[PDB]
């Protein structure tokens, strides 16, 4: 009676999409799609900002494949910037490459919203770095909010990102700080444990529809975590959303941090939450393991792309825009 | 909110049939129905178009059995051609046989929408083909439409299919180029990974349902994979199916393509998805497996067969008409 | 859209019994309720009709506990008809016991509806059965409804039971054909496939209550199959049952038919369906065939089944049977509940 | 110390044998061998005298293939020698390698107890034709087997007899002694026996086999009964001294063996028990009931065992069964190998 | 090197009996035994002295099957020699095979430990008409139980004296001086047993049985006491030497058996523990672990099981007596593949 039940939110799991009339072959469309107000890219794919996913050689292989990697806080002021300027500074001895406008590779950094931060932003910016990604666990606080405002009214020459979030309440209070893009993802990750300590989440179709219908596309969002497979991507994006972070699926490739540990014959890399004991080293929130090698970083990002072109061809999207305000869904139950 | 959920889509488990009446013993029901508007087949069963399915063996043994086999088209024009022939020209040394006016064993053969199609087409009519399956993965496009009104147009003696759907407007789009029947199945196949790969699909029973709901019985419907058990077969006869076609269910057995396999002591055949890594040598939808070897086919069939019969007694329906037109449903949870 | 769902059927894992007021204990209760509009019975629980669950000895042990055995079809005319008469000359060397006018145990007997059914129906009445059960897969048909009705018509002093079914439409079928009491259960027993090899079923609680609610009590009804606990039972009563029929929870038992085996160190006795491709031996089989562990007397079983109903009487403030049938109150949970 | 320890016994899985010097091609072998010291076979292979395995059509095929079946004796007389007469009146609507009497007709064998029927089934069986009778029991060391190997080729002597079954020297210097022209060994290895953990009682294969062979001293062959699961095991039986090899497990399932097929959860399968289960008895059981799956026509699972078999004498240079018998070589495995 | 291995010891599964010729069949062999010099049974059968398998009902069973009853420890002196009353008092309302005295009455055993109470326990269990004192410790080579059969057999003759529990030659030979109609077989081999793991002292029990037997020359019988799981073990053990087998495991579990049934997951079991189990114990370490056992119903079934196959291996053997298996048994050693 007293208790507020929102409404039944729904996870990639809940829902598939529709075929729809298509006269689009998967190999015809057009992934590209927008990072940020001010920033495209070639492809919806935005490489987690992990100690065990993103550093300098990850962040050159994405943009190399039209994407975007946003470098991990877990590294000191000067070791940021040095990883910025091995980006930026990155010659080739790929026509789909996601580049500014001096030709330079683009590349992204995660900052908090503390002490370190403004002297953070300030080398981060004079490194060259394309967008600052004001990254917590909760975005919907003053301390993101008031951090991202901070951003554009002292360097307006950068585009910035707030995360994360799961509300449209919390998305229109993002958009009035001047963010240029949304991180959306309260409790999705794999490697997440937020919703059995906190028993605070939102599931991912929700969220991203929730925070899309406030902004009525006057900023793009970022729909980040809980992606498995290329079938979650089509959905993401039919929900609401403009790109896709992962961590897991690009964690134990060649470019990732880390180098490989043969345990039992196999091949290994470690992934681990940036919420977990050895990631602070707060009661932990994510968890600390090891995925299989999965060599160049290439092979699984090809095979991701080529299964939302498959889905495009399916609901006839030529372009991404297309599949965002076209899809059409259908609910399913724990039997199909 | 933005998010457009159609409905909650059911699948086979999702629902059971309702006992009704009955004056009907089993064993004196009526499996006689139609393929097409202009094929009757003795029982609801058809072959699917698949490698490890279907061949000259496979669709001797479906129409002597009262249905019929789709030759499969990954092989070329002379050798389907000629396999076709092989089902034609077939003399027995079975009164429930499906033959056509001239008393041969009825055969159908599937087509793509490619360039060669016109050769192919033209060679099976000539072979002496009583239905052309134009089947891809996504039936609602120009291709699929336009090819299957090409054949109604240019070879208007034999009878045409239109393939896969899973929506009401796709069904009403094959019907009005000319199809005299449609497959549905987006998704559903043991083999199938296009839920995974591409966050496309429609569960089974709504799929039939949003089809033959369209359709308003002025063409039927084939309701094509999913089917494990013959309590499938009758949901999807009650949901409006005229047809059934099975895969999974026939691999395995003598009469499919294939030589037995000795693996661990046991004996199988290989099964594997027209969409997967094998079978196309876009990315695969499909997986390559083995199945276990079931012997002669008959002993399936009639299996499958006699568990549709159970089902009419239990409905009360005499003929196939009667379990398509008042069957009742009620949907059941994952506790039932 | 074309597919008419009638609703959303639901199964006894679906739903839990609320708590309400209560000034009554479980050991205090009274389990006596009706087994047909003539016959009542001192505990809820009926032994199903199968060749692995009763036989005489089955019959004679319910009979004794308050309850009544329900011997099966799966032998000729003779041998059931000398089950019934060692049921009703049996006599004591149990003051719950079940018994008639003539202070004899009461049992009840299965019949089908084929050729051999008037010889059959006419040799058990002759032997002294109290109940006839004409007992099929599917109840809602000619078959049953008519034999029912000539059942009732040529040998009015016995107490005459239709089944299976699962509709309240069926029910009143079988009301107007004059049976005394109605077998629901359609595809939830533990050893039935008839969902998988027919796609035909109804959740067991959503079966009781579209019974139940046709019926208006004129006719009480025997919840038959898919019983796994004490719980279960309370949760059918609820629903509207009268009594339960249970096969699973007295196979493996010493009073069943079938002797002990020795399987790698452990004892089972077999338990299969009626419909299974041993029971039988055409209709492709509807049920299987299998080993349930030794349980030992019967007794101990039937007294932990009747705890659980006793505690949950306790629970919703019943202090008899129609207590719990007319005042019980639901609440419906999720796969994670 | 009291405890006798004759050897340390060994079966199929404790040994290899080891390949040699070689100038034949597996398919220039020739597996043509005896069966008794009068009837030759074109294959070491043999059917076992089980009621899943042999009857009338296993035998049939088995004949064909150059081997032979062994019809069980879990039938009355009237049917076994009708089964007999089914193998020698057998005409094809071809098989060159047929294993066939002087009369051109399939060579078939029968399984005889030591009960009071025995005189009149042997009787009934010579009749009948039968090229083989064997007396067959769980321990052929007994004066019961012993002098009804002796009353047969006394009374019968235009028939061949086998004595069984056997697992030491001690036992086939006595069935050679009452007449036997052959001696079956195989004490507890069975597949689906289970007379290691019932009596404490067994002998492993290959020191059952070596043990039987090196007394004889070739006078009469030997059949290596139970315990085959591969190709391979039936090169090690003949390397350690068998002329051929009786299989149960490898034949049930297949089209040929008798009973019919079962679906059981979306597979195919056939029962398979051991002779001295509880369901082929109606002495504690000796053996276990299950379901083997099903193996399609016994043809392809023969032809699969002789092509392996074929290799091994490859392997080891053995242009005939009686190289590989005379002249093959082991090494001892451990547990880790 | 330094390192003393006395033999390469065998258990159960390490060996298999081998079949010779024979002339008798199952059903007409001869089960009959001797418990201690004696004493005789009528089936190779012994329960074990647990407060889970043996008190007054299971040793009434166990006696009217013609085996024996040894009653646990595990209560005061009045309820021991109540329960050996009860045994001796009891009569039937039959049972042919039967295992009873001079004077008719089913015959039953009783265990003592070393302790201060054992004088007083051992005149009231001897009073009370008990046929069998078993002196059980879990180290009969000690001076504790030698001196304690001795005091027994000097202080009570007319009353049959067991010492245990033991696993070699040395041990069975210093029970014999002390005056032990019979010694107790079993340092290790229990289902329940821990003490491999927990002190890594033991003896594989067909080896353990064959050391006793040999040292003892036929002079006095020996139990096999500990790890029977199957009918098939118990004809090994009498081949290699053992007059009888104490069972715990195998008689746990029976209707006879103290203790109620539980119903733990649709299931029925009774408890079944180590009698050097923290909850039997309740300063040493345990020895032992606590279990369910599922419900076997009447022991009478299990009894007929277990003696059904051991008369197929006489049979198979040709043994028409207990003393022709123990004197001509023999047996191959098997491999882990075997
Ligand atoms: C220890 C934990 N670790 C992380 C780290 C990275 C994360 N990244 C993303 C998400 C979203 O599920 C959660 C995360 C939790 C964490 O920061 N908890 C946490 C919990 C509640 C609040 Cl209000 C805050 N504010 C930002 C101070 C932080
Ligand atoms: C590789 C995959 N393979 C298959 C093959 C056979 C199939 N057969 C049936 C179904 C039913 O979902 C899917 C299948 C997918 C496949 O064809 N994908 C696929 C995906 C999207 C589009 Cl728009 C198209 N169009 C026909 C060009 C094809
Ligand atoms: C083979 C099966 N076996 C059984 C046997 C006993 C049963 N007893 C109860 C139930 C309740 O689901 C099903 C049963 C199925 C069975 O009777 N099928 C069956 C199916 C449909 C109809 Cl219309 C009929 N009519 C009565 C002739 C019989
Ligand atoms: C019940 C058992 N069943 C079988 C049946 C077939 C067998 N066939 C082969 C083997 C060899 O392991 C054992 C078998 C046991 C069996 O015959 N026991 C059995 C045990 C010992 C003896 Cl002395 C005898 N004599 C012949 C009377 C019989
Ligand atoms: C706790 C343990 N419990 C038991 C109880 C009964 C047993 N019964 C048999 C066996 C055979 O290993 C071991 C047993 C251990 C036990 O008594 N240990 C134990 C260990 C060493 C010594 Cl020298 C002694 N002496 C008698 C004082 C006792
Ligand atoms: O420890 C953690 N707790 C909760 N979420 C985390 C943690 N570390 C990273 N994340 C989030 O999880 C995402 C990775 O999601 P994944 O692709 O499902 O592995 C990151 O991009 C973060 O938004
Ligand atoms: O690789 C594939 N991907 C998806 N669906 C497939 C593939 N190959 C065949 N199918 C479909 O799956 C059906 C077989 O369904 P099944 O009876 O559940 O095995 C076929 O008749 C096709 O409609
Ligand atoms: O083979 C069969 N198929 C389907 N239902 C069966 C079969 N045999 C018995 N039944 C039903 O299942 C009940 C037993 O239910 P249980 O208590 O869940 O084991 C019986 O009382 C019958 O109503
Ligand atoms: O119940 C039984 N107990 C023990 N051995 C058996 C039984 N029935 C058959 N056998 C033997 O086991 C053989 C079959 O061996 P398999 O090839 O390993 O299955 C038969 O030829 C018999 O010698
Ligand atoms: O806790 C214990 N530790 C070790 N052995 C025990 C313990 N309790 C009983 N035993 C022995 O184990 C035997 C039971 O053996 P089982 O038949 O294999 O269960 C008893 O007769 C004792 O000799």
């Amino acid at each position: 009676s007293m208790l507020t039940i929102v409404q039944e939110a729904l996870t990639f799991d809940d829902v598939l999409l529709l075929p729809a009339y298509s006269t689009v072959l998967p190999k015809d469309v057009s992934l590209k799609t927008r990072l940020t107000r001010g920033i495209y890219l070639n492809i919806p794919l935005v490489s987690a900002a992990m100690d065990t996913v993103t550093e300098s050689r990850m962040a050159i292989a994405m943009a190399q494949n039209g994407g975007i990697g946003i470098l991990h806080k877990n590294m000191d002021i000067a070791a940021q910037a040095a990883e910025v300027r091995r980006v930026k500074k990155f010659e080739a001895g790929y026509p789909n490459s996601c580049k500014d406008d001096l030709g330079r590779l683009r590349v992204g950094a995660a900052v908090g919203t503390g002490a370190d931060t403004p002297s953070r932003v300030e080398a981060l910016v004079e490194a060259g770095v394309d967008v600052i990604v004001v990254d917590t666990a909760h975005g919907h606080s003053a301390g993101v909010i008031e951090r991202v405002r901070w951003v554009k009214q002292n360097f307006p020459q950068v585009q910035v990102i707030g995360g994360n979030i799961a509300t449209g309440d919390a998305a229109l209070a993002l958009l009035d700080a001047g963010a240029d893009a949304v991180k959306v993802g309260i409790g999705p990750g794999s490697i997440c444990t937020t919703r059995i300590v906190a028993g605070i989440g939102m599931p991912q179709i929700s969220a991203i529809d929730s925070v899309a219908s406030a902004l009525k596309d006057q900023i793009p969002l970022i729909a980040d975590g809980g992606i498995r497979f290329s079938g979650d991507m089509a959905k993401a994006i039919g929900a609401g959303a403009s790109t896709i972070m992962v961590g897991s699926l690009l964690a134990g490739t060649e470019e990732a941090p880390g180098e490989v540990e043969f345990f039992q014959g196999r091949y290994y890399k470690a992934y681990r939450g940036m919420g977990s004991l050895g990631a602070m080293a707060l009661v932990p929130e994510g968890i600390e393991g090891r995925v299989p090698y999965k060599g160049p970083m290439g092979n699984i990002v090809h095979q991701m792309m080529g299964g939302l072109r498959s889905s495009m061809g399916y609901t006839g999207s030529a372009v991404i825009e297309d599949l965002r305000q076209n899809a059409k869904f259908v609910k399913i139950t724990s039997a199909g």
